[PDB]
C-alpha cells in the first residue's frame, strides 16, 4: 500500500533465528521463530559476498509459484539485501529418510507407507501439472510433520559422487540423466521409483550391496532392486514401471497418484476396521 511494498517481503527482525537444523546436513537451515505469531519456522540463508545469489534468489522466485498441501510452502522472503532468507513452516518430524530409520512400525504401518506415498506422488502431479522438474527426488528431501504429514522439499544437497563435471545422487537417477544429462518429470518418475522402495524397505540405502560404478550397466542390462520382503505386488509394479529404460514407457505422476490413492483407501478402510475393533 506503499511504494517500496513487497507481498513476499518480511523483516529480518520479525524473526528469532536459532540453530542450525539436523547439524548441518541441510545446509544453511536454521530453525527461527517469526515472532509476532509465535509460529516456528525453518529458515535458510545466504550471507553477503558469495557466488550464490543468483541462484539462491531463483529459488525464492521459484518457491512464490508453488503452491501445493504436499510441497513445501513459502512464508516470507528477505531478499532485499544480505543476508537473504526464505522462510517456510517448520515440519517437527524433520526428513523422511530419517523418520523411517527411526519409527515404531505399530505407527508406521502399511496404510501408513501407502499414505506417504500418495502423498509424495500428488506433489509431483502438481509439479508435472505446472512443468517443473524437481530434480533430486528422494527420501531425503521429503520432511515429515503431525500425523505423517509429508511434504516435498529440496534443499540443494548435491550420497552424490562426481559425475559429468558435477555431484549425482547415481541410485537416484534415471539412465538417461546419467547418459546424457537429460532431465524431464520423467527422470523425477524414475527417481520416485527409488524413493517408493526407499519407503518399502523403511529408508535402507538403495542398490544395496552393489558399488555405485556398477550401477548404471547393471540398469542397462535390463536389471532392477528385487522386491522388499512384504511390499505389495501393485506397488512393485508401480516401481518397475518407474523404471523402465525408456522415459516415454514410465507412468504419469497423474497415473500414479490414481494407484496410490486407491490403494491407500483400500488400505485405509481396512486399518479402521482394525482399530474399530481394538476400541471395544
Ligand atoms: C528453509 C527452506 C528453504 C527452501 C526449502 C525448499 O525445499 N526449497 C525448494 C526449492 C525449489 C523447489 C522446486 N524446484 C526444485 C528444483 N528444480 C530444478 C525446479 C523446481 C522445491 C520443491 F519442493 F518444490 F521441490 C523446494 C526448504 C526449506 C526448509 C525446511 C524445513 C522445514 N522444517 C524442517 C525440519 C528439518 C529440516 N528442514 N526443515
Amino acid at each position: 500500500g506503499s511504494p517500496n511494498y513487497d507481498k513476499w517481503e518480511m523483516e529480518r527482525t520479525d524473526i528469532t533465528m536459532k540453530h542450525k537444523l539436523g547439524g548441518g546436513q541441510y545446509g544453511e537451515v536454521y530453525e527461527g521463530v517469526w515472532k509476532k505469531y509465535s509460529l516456528t519456522v525453518a529458515v535458510k540463508t545466504l550471507k553477503e559476498d558469495t557466488m550464490e545469489v543468483e541462484e539462491f534468489l531463483k529459488e525464492a522466485a521459484v518457491m512464490k509459484e508453488i503452491k501445493h498441501p504436499n510441497l513445501v510452502q513459502l512464508l516470507g522472503v528477505c531478499t532485499r539485501e544480505p543476508p537473504f532468507y526464505i522462510i517456510i513452516e517448520f515440519m517437527t518430524y524433520g526428513n523422511l529418510l530419517d523418520y523411517l530409520r527411526e519409527c515404531n512400525r505399530q505407527e508406521v504401518s502399511a496404510v501408513v507407507l501407502l499414505y506417504m506415498a500418495t502423498q509424495i506422488s500428488s506433489a509431483m502431479e502438481y509439479l508435472e501439472k505446472k512443468n517443473f522438474i524437481h530434480r533430486d527426488l528422494a527420501a531425503r528431501n521429503c520432511l515429515v510433520g503431525e500425523n505423517h504429514l509429508v511434504k516435498v522439499a529440496d534443499f540443494g544437497l548435491s550420497t552424490y559422487t562426481a559425475h559429468a563435471g558435477a555431484k549425482f545422487p547415481i541410485k537416484w537417477t534415471a539412465p538417461e540423466s546419467l547418459a546424457y544429462n537429460k532431465f524431464s518429470i520423467k527422470s523425477d518418475v524414475w527417481a520416485f521409483g527409488v524413493l517408493l522402495w526407499e519407503i518399502a524397505t523403511y529408508g535402507m540405502s538403495p542398490y544395496p550391496g552393489i558399488d555405485l560404478s556398477q550401477v548404471y550397466e547393471l540398469l542397462e542390462k535390463d536389471y532392477r532392486m528385487e522386491r522388499p520382503e512384504g511390499c505389495p505386488e501393485k506397488v512393485y509394479e508401480l516401481m518397475r514401471a518407474c523404471w523402465q529404460w525408456n522415459p516415454s514407457d514410465r507412468p504419469s505422476f497423474a497415473e500414479i497418484h490414481q494407484a496410490f490413492e486407491t490403494m491407500f483407501q483400500e488400505s485405509s478402510i481396512s486399518d479402521e476396521v482394525e482399530k474399530e475393533l481394538g476400541k471395544r
